[PDB]
């Protein structure tokens, strides 16, 4: 039962489901990603933010195959910051050509997102990355940004999971070929007690994790758990023995809540 990949506008592949790293110090970090890839996690995703490049640059040191996607910082945005900060994470995660990088936030008060878009478009045509997307943007966000250089992300990655479905901006990155990357796609945990997903794993004889997984599999998104738990980190790729049939997916979408949201929201972040 293979994985599966997804695949980008611009002709790359990305492995569908990934390691969220979170805020691991170095050394652990190198050793939770070392025994990630020996589980057979193909993509790991990580960010400035973390302070932890070097500790994954570390864990992949003999692995170029796995795909790494890290993340421009705020207060690193502006065109010439973000030619420096991708070329300082390229040095710490010891590949000098990453798989993707993102804008970490829009931050519209900044008033830096557009320059910083040029800046990505700029490293994807000279080749010092191989693809290129934001993380927490807007349709109105992203609208500027294709205006302004007339260049796709390929790849958005927003809080999504079973009560914060991101329907309508999901309408959206279809109309211009972006793909979607879920990040919380486990609600921070909450939803793995759910009744509605407990019937459905006893269903499938699956954990309600594994449930949750597979649905944002289900429906073409691309998925980055996090898990410190080897135990864990193995149920959550354990996702390509079955499948959740159309009732299944119905009661699933049936959880979206209007007031779903457990991050901040893009539109008044700060921090
Ligand atoms: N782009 C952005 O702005 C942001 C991106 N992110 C990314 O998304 C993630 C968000 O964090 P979080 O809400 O914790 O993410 P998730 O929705 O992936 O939930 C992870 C939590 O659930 C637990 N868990 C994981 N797998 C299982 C399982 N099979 N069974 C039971 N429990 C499980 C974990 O505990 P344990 O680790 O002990 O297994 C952890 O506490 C981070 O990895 C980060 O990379 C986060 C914030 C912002």
């Amino acid at each position: 039962e293979a994985q599966t990949v997804i695949s980008f506008h611009d002709g790359h592949t990305m492995p569908q489901i990934g390691l969220g790293v979170w805020e691991t110090p170095p050394d652990e970090t190198a050793e939770v990603v070392k025994e990630a890839v020996k589980l057979g996690y193909r993509s790991v995703d990580t960010a400035r933010l973390y302070k932890n490049e070097e500790g994954v640059g570390k864990g992949l040191e003999d692995h170029p195959e796995i795909f790494l996607t890290t993340k421009l910082w705020n207060d690193e945005q502006g065109y010439d910051s973000t030619l420096r900060a991708y070329e300082e994470s390229a040095r710490l995660l010891r590949r000098p050509v990453l798989d993707l990088y993102l804008i970490h936030w829009p931050m519209p008060a900044q008033g830096q997102y557009v320059e910083t878009w040029k800046a990505l478009v700029e490293l994807k045509k000279s080749g010092r990355v191989k693809s290129i997307g934001v993380s927490n943007f807007e349709s109105e966000h992203l609208e500027r940004i294709m205006d302004a250089t007339g260049v796709v992300p390929v790849v958005n990655q927003i809080e999504l999971h079973p009560d914060f479905q991101q329907r309508a901006l999901r309408e959206f990155h279809e109309k211009h070929n972006i793909r979607t990357e879920s990040w919380r796609p486990l609600g921070k945990g909450r939803v793995l007690s759910d009744e509605r997903i407990g019937k459905i794993a006893e269903k499938h004889s699956r954990t309600p994790a594994q449930v949750v997984i597979r649905w944002h599999l289900q429906n073409g998104l691309i998925v980055i758990p996090k898990s410190v738990n080897p135990k864990r980190l193995a149920e959550n790729l354990d996702v390509f023995g079955f499948v959740l049939d159309a009732d299944d997916m119905q009661a699933i979408e049936q959880m979206d809540r209007k007031d779903g949201r457990m991050g901040a929201d893009p539109n008044t972040a700060k921090f």
